[PDB]
Parts: C-alpha cells; sequence; structure tokens
C-alpha cells in the first residue's frame, strides 16, 4: 500500500566485472524468449550469478522486486496482507518480504527508510580460486495473484552487483510470475508472442 517517490533503474550493466545471471535448463522455470522466470510459491528458485573477474572484497548482491508497469512502479512490492499475517515469523525473512534468500545464514533483509523498498543481500565472501559463478536460492512468498498485493501485476526481479561503498557495478533483471502452474503458465505465455 506504500507509494515510493522513486524508482530504481533496470538497465543491464555488466560493469568492469561482467556480472550477469543465467538460469539452469517442475517448481521453476525460466523462459528465455520472455526472460521470465516462473516459479511456485515459496519453492527454490535457483539464480546463477556469473563474473570475468573477481570482484573486490565487500561485495554484495542484492535483490529487489517492482512492478513491470509504468502506472505502478512507484508501488513496493510486498506480500498480501493475508500471507504476511499468516507467517510463522519463524525464519530470518520478516512475514512482508516477498523474496526471500534460502541456505544462507548471511542474508541480510533491508527496508529503505527513504525509498520503502523491501530488499535481500547477500554478502559477498572472499571466493575461493578459480570461482567465477556462483548460485542464489531465492523464494517468492505470494502469487502473482494473489488479490491483497501484487493482484495479477506483472513484476521485474532487479539484481545488483554492489561494492563496499554502495557503487553499482552490475545490474541484471527478470520478470517473474509466481503461480501453482509455472511450466503451463510459461508454455502458455510463449504460445503467446
Ligand atoms: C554470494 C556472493 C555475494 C556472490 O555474489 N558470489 C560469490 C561467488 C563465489 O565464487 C561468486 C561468483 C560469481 C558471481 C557472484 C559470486
Ligand atoms: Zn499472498
Amino acid at each position: 500500500a506504500h507509494m515510493s517517490s522513486s524508482v530504481p533503474s533496470q538497465k543491464t550493466y555488466q560493469g568492469s566485472y561482467g556480472f550477469r545471471l543465467g538460469f539452469l535448463h517442475v517448481t521453476s522455470t525460466y523462459s528465455p524468449a520472455l526472460n521470465k522466470l516462473f516459479c511456485q510459491l515459496a519453492k527454490t528458485c535457483p539464480v546463477q550469478l556469473w563474473v570475468d573477474s573477481t570482484p573486490p572484497p565487500g561485495t554484495r548482491v542484492r535483490a529487489m522486486a517492482i512492478y513491470k508497469q509504468s502506472q505502478h512502479m512507484t508501488e513496493v512490492v510486498r506480500r498480501c496482507p493475508h500471507h504476511e499475517r499468516s507467517s510463522d515469523s519463524d525464519g530470518l525473512a520478516p512475514p512482508q518480504h516477498l523474496i526471500r534468500v534460502e541456505g544462507n545464514l548471511r542474508v541480510e533483509y533491508l527496508d529503505d527508510r527513504n525509498t520503502f523498498r523491501h530488499s535481500v543481500v547477500v554478502p559477498c565472501e572472499p571466493p575461493e580460486v578459480g570461482s567465477d559463478s556462483t548460485t542464489i536460492h531465492y523464494n517468492y512468498m505470494c502469487y502473482s495473484s494473489c488479490m491483497g498485493g501484487m493482484n495479477r501485476r506483472p513484476i521485474l526481479t532487479i539484481i545488483t552487483l554492489e561494492d563496499s561503498s554502495g557503487n553499482l557495478l552490475g545490474r541484471d533483471s527478470f520478470e517473474v510470475r509466481v503461480s501453482a502452474s509455472p511450466g503451463r503458465d510459461r508454455r502458455t505465455e510463449e504460445e503467446n508472442l
């Protein structure tokens, strides 16, 4: 219900370190033609992160969702009230956050004091040598159809690589549809282009 007075950039940017996302070829499936991830509710979505060169120490990877349509872009993407209130609040993620990271005890959940946007950050640990790729496991905690939240509006996930002093090192993004039938919905949306 909260309206921001800003919207993040969605410009794909590999930067100096060659940062970009990839998806491995069901509970989730990625459409290259649509650049769109289709997934089930609260199921693991593996996203591969790639670099061509090792970023400096202290980098972090941030994930944030925004609505894709301009008339909704200022609305903060969050869980619907029913899913927020019904949450066990047993883990690390605050119950209002749409995007969680699974399997990483160093994740931090952010609520921006000025923009009102939620995001989830994974701080990068010094990587073992020659290590050019890693997997982050994201979870989406509402359906795209949740009438009290996203309410059938498409969203984009924006993944940014940021250095320790906050400079943007890279950006990539993909559309998301969370539904009970990701494989069928991907087929349907792909057959309609
Ligand atoms: C999870 C961290 C912050 C990260 O983004 N990351 C770790 C490693 C380890 O080798 C990466 C390799 C390529 C991109 C991002 C990587
Ligand atoms: Zn919901």
